[PDB]
């Protein structure tokens, strides 16, 4: 019933793409929200999203942010007295999001590629996933931001699932958790390949 | 009963003291929580926020819209079919609110004033809150991010007033509705006179 634009650029919404995904398929499990993805020429590279019942300038980063809030999609408005599902438990989180966003704002990842590797190799050292014991926005958020260095298309990068062993066991995890959910989009799929050329 | 420590050092979170000064108003009107403002000379612009059963990094403008999702302050994340109070309108507005963060991100306001007013100006034009036709989080953030030019404190800031009227009624809207909750602080208030000097 409920329309939502989503127009991109050069940089397509890996991350709101994938939570809308989840929201279609946990559907599927059980009014509806469309989102729509559209390859306007006139973004640069940020999002702008439009509302149909007024238009706002945002990023997939954080947009994703409010899909899941809309979706309940459960990965960053927890949704389940589980053992760490408090709303303070909840509270803690969200900033913890917010940390990851700070860590790679305004900061050139492929110039900067192995000192962000060498803190989320360490991190992963005794943690499965980025936050908590299950799988949240910030597992996706890095994992698009990691992709063209630890996916394998570039045979140049192969280096990095060498040197970082941990993110490679993380990184293999979380594309196997996303895999019911992006694998077959072909739109998703294609824009990775396109990205990485 | 749950206990959360706010360390602040140069910069006092205004943001976050409003709103929960806000939220303990509201429990008079009605297990409460309890948020400290500690002044930490370690800090030295940020926010750090701990939490007490754990500790994180965020801004005054950012983790606001934690506190207000945890205290129900209905500044942010709406707690109550009215006119503008849908799911849908509910993500709207906070896109806009990241629209203000992100416009005044990494700016020095005191070197862009005039192009800041030249926008607030003529977006309060035809707007009495920044969002919506109510007091949000957007009016209480642009508020004491503008207090130092509107407050009239400042003798050499009295130009700001007289330059943009409908600033300066907007301002003085804000400044009434937040009466009840900021002006029987002595901290708050003291703490503006400081930043003020």
């Amino acid at each position: 019933d409920s329309k939502i634009n989503i127009y991109y650029g050069k940089n397509y919404p890996f991350l709101c793409r994938t939570v809308f995904n989840i929201y279609q398929n946990n559907i599927k499990k059980k009014k509806e929200i469309c989102v729509n993805f559209i390859n306007d020429k006139t973004v640069v590279e940020d999002i702008k999203v439009e509302f149909v019942r007024n238009s706002v300038t945002s990023s997939d980063k954080i947009f994703a942010i409010n899909l899941d809030f809309l979706l309940k999609t459960n990965l960053y408005y927890f949704t389940s007295e589980n053992i760490n599902r408090n709303i303070i438990t909840n509270v803690f989180f969200q900033a913890q999001y917010n940390e990851w966003i700070d860590f790679l704002r305004n900061k050139d990842i492929e110039k900067n590629i192995i000192p962000i590797c060498e803190h989320i190799n360490k991190h992963l050292y005794l943690n499965t996933f980025l936050s908590f014991h299950y799988l949240t926005l910030s597992d996706i958020y890095i994992y698009y931001e990691m992709h063209k260095y630890f996916s394998g298309n570039i045979t140049t990068n192969l280096k990095y699932p060498k040197q970082y062993k941990n993110i490679n066991r993380w990184f293999r995890l979380i594309k196997a958790l996303l895999h019911d959910h992006v694998a077959t989009d072909a739109e998703l799929i294609q824009n990775l390949k396109v990205k990485e050329k």
